[PDB]
């Protein structure tokens, strides 16, 4: 059978969530590549358009999406790409700070590291170590950045704006279980929430960069969704 | 001493601090409108800071931090209050109560023009109240670029779900609302960026020091 979106629980969408989640890829195996700018970013280009292919088939998991029609997911996707991908970046930096985990394999201090972004996504990190970020509230902030950067920008809408209800019930009560106080639970949504403003800037920041250098596009985007259809 | 505020008086102290609707300065054109919108940017800016030295725990900053601040900032509190304005005159922005321009006379900056249209749009459908709109405007400022701001951005958000229990709103629907609330300005932010892309300390500094 199938849930709607609307009808789970907080415990049937941290599964459905947890169960959508990707796998973290490896960087390309490639010893005797040259050090330059174009070889470093050649290798997160290469990490991106693998990951890109993994997050059309967590966001097709994500409860709602696929209410949406194939226009409108493409419009969430394409806004959102570059921000899924930074959050899923500073959660698996967590464990090392001053570094960026970009894979297990490719682990850069700030030396090595782009110019504005590096301290930006290393500060975001930090701040989810500080505030102890769990995995269930990780899975839950990556599906609301995917729902809301690109509602705005845009009946339909007001399911949309229930999914995101939805999502922040399933954060509460999870706030409410780790033992912390109305008041607290208030406070840390709201940090978590401000700080996805901060990872919308550094999004904006990077997409700068790389139309001033193609990118994933709307035609792409289009193209990739549709073609979920035919995967196994 | 903001820590020290009950939420009464800190919603008072932001409606205290409030400042004023400006005018501009008879159909129009390109140069006219950006020569009109970047006189009237430059007055409120002027009204901006010294709402700013109101906002409580603001001058317990240094000097540094609150001129950081408000070069982070100026603009998302610029078309946060461009928006709070248009929300009674849908498809419009009311820049001034002598200047309001329609879609269409956004072309004269349009990609901009929608984005700020659907805000709008968004603060309507939700019935976005004064109250709340100087607590977010305070955000803005607080959260735009240690512990001390992260103290008075707790207190804001404890003053926002206050306002919320005050209208009777029952505990479910105050976390959605602050969700809801708190997640617009992830899009004023992008906004702002937008705006800036385009566009591209002295009176900052004069006004605040
Ligand atoms: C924040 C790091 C980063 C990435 C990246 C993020 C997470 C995982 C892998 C890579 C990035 C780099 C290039 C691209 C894509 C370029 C393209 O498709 O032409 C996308 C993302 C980036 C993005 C913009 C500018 C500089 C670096
Ligand atoms: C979104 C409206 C706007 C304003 C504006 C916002 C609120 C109130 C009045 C004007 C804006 C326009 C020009 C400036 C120019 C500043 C400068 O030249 O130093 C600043 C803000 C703007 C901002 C960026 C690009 C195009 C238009």
């Amino acid at each position: 059978g199938s849930h709607m979106a609307l009808s789970l629980t907080a415990d049937q969408m941290v599964s459905a969530l947890l169960d959508a989640e990707p796998p973290i890829l490896y960087s390309e195996y490639d010893p005797t590549r040259p050090f330059s700018e174009a070889s470093m970013m050649g290798l997160l280009t290469n990490l991106a358009d693998r990951e890109l292919v993994h997050m059309i088939n967590w966001a097709k998991r994500v409860p709602g999406f696929v209410d949406l029609t194939l226009h409108d997911q493409v419009h969430l996707l394409e806004s959102a790409w570059l921000e899924i991908l930074m959050i899923g970046l500073v959660w698996r930096s967590m464990e090392h700070p001053g570094k960026l985990l970009f894979a297990p394999n490719l682990l850069l201090d700030r030396n090595q590291g782009m110019v504005e972004i590096f301290d930006m996504l290393l500060a975001t990190s930090s701040r989810f170590r500080m505030m102890n970020l769990q995995g269930e509230e990780f899975v839950c902030l990556k599906s609301i950045i995917l729902l809301n950067s690109g509602v705005y920008t845009f009946e339909e809408k007001d399911h949309i704006h229930r999914v995101l209800d939805k999502i922040t019930d399933t954060l509460i009560h999870l706030m409410a279980k780790a033992g912390l106080t109305l008041q607290q639970q208030h406070q840390r949504l709201a940090q978590l929430l401000l700080i996805l403003s901060h990872i919308r800037h550094m999004s904006n920041k990077g997409m700068e960069h790389l139309y001033s250098m193609v990118v994933p596009s709307y035609d792409l985007l289009l193209e990739m969704l549709d073609a979920h259809r035919l995967h196994a």
